[PDB]
């Protein structure tokens, strides 16, 4: 047998917000292991530059985001995800004997593509979400042309595993209605609530 | 002792996300997600890295503990509970949340710290860093690299390269200085922008 | 998604012999992590001291396993198991934040009773092995007074993994015959053949 | 560099066990096993605690390179590849067989480096380590305790303390000695016998 978990949190939210129609946007990737990495990257169209390379200890490289520059909705936000894969004389029984590890790591931050022509803030829409329920599961609509980020989400005075909720869509979870959305300065707006 | 595994998100950060606590504002709230599909011990603190880890901060979070289900996410509530603090420039603490087990062969165990920059920001202070990028100013001592910030605010920095070689970032504390190691023997810089990116690139010589 | 796997061999057997009817045997337990660790000592009648202890980094202790006293079958050996589990200023961001480990370990070793009146050992009786086939599973039955540790298998050309044969009894295999056993020099005994 | 996780048998060690090679017999087999359900790459060598890792051997295992296929086993053959050795007393060699995999979220990959001790036995050689265990001699000198063995083989020894104080054991090399560290300012030992049990207690003063 052998088994192991791992406990921990997301903190808040982070994305990378790419205007619409701008010839890209710069990123940081900074290796903070103390040996080399192999650093690859993909998105989830966009395209991302040196598509694979070579970051040593402790150093950081930028990444440069651009887009193939096809069609996408002007009236509102689309959502596109950033995945950096990371991979890597006398003997002596205490030094050389026993178990050694390795690890490769897989990371994806949001890539928000917010269209310059859009109004406003994700913020000045939080109050305009409205709830229904259906098949068993609690629908949420946005009619925002933003992603509606949900931080905190109750369902008669009990807490729902939060998701976002795409723009002038709807999303739809498992199960009166409170709820805070996300601010850009990664902290939680203010409460609302509704009915059904 | 602490049996450390790895850093950061495993060793592969990607931008930094930070967080700004308006200066005397009564508080502000922060979302915490449990991405297991099993329960966890969450515990949160904030830290300086010019105060001993012990001792306590003017600044306080809750539930300080907090046991948190599959899935499952929950607010953090920071407070400063009335310290004393510069109204001039930016002061830097950090929100840390580590989680813990709830209470043949091996069974192993990871705890991810977790910490994130709280940044401590006087409302008496206009622009964003973005419009102090350029003012830093550099030097060579002692053979370490000094950047000199004359800022209210800390410049977070993502890229930089003394003649052509990339140096380790760190930040540069406001109306303060910051001394880099060096390799061998021109600088160029860019710092981290609010939609997460990097801003231009600036060059100057020593 | 979070997976890990261990890769490794076992070399070799390791056992306690238990002299059937000995006040008792003592056993070395030493702690090469380089931390003090909790040991918990059970068997699966026998009772082992202390049962539970301290140890500092790379110190030893020493466990009493003693018998009950209880009746045991004279004919032939045994077979209990040993298992020993362990268990365990300034603020600076590269110290501090990251990725921290624990881990609890629990070993077995094969508590080998042996009758002081049984003759010879099992290398003299490697040979009497004899081999069947059933209801799909290869049937191997052992004569001896002893468990035959079985080392090498090979059926129809094709290797079986292995598994120990307790004495006058049998065991069933998972799907001509070849084997070697382990001697008592953690070595591999010599080759035999058989059919069906 | 290799990031070591933990150490023998993940830290916890019961009895030992070893291999007696009889020297100058054409070579001996050895058992290996694999646990997990799913294939194992096995990487086998000799070695030597005086010998440079990089350097070859006297001895050889067979296969050095092999896949090993979930719950399989398969026997190793070490080799005397007529090396120089002394007749008179044991030499200590290591069998080591090492794993690895064969060719959102972390993928870890542990690596078990397994050493036996190879005992190299001459023939011309009577008797078992047991009746040699009394034959300890000890002595203290700039501060560390030194064990003199003059017999041939290893003592292999499994308690140890010095005034009371459990010491770190070690083995002392036959027709040779060892040092033990110290920490405060009478001795008393244990070899680990056949039965891979602990010899009885003798004590002596220094």
């Amino acid at each position: 047998k052998f088994a192991s978990k791992e406990y921990g949190v997301t903190i808040g939210e982070s994305r990378i917000i790419y205007p619409l129609d701008a010839a890209g946007v710069m990123v940081s990737v900074k290796n903070t292991q103390d040996y080399p990495v192999l650093i690859q990257s993909r998105i989830y169209p966009f395209v991302v530059t040196p598509p694979l390379f070579r970051l040593d200890a402790k150093q950081q490289n930028s990444l440069r985001i651009a887009q193939a520059g096809g069609v996408f909705p002007r009236d509102k936000e689309s959502l596109k995800w950033l995945c950096v894969k990371g991979i890597p004389q006398k003997f002596n029984p205490d030094k050389d004997v026993g178990v050694f590890v390795q690890f490769a790591i897989n990371n994806c931050i949001k890539l928000l593509v917010r269209p310059n022509e859009l109004k406003g803030t994700p913020i000045q829409f939080a109050e305009n979400l409205s709830w229904k329920v259906d098949g068993g599961k609690l629908i949420a609509e946005n009619p925002s042309p933003f992603y509606m980020n949900i931080g905190e989400l109750t369902f008669g005075g009990k807490s729902i595993p939060s998701h976002y909720i795409p723009p002038k869509s709807t999303w739809a979870f498992d199960l009166n209605v409170s709820w805070r959305i996300i601010n850009d300065q990664g902290g939680l707006d203010r409460l609302y609530s509704k009915n059904v």
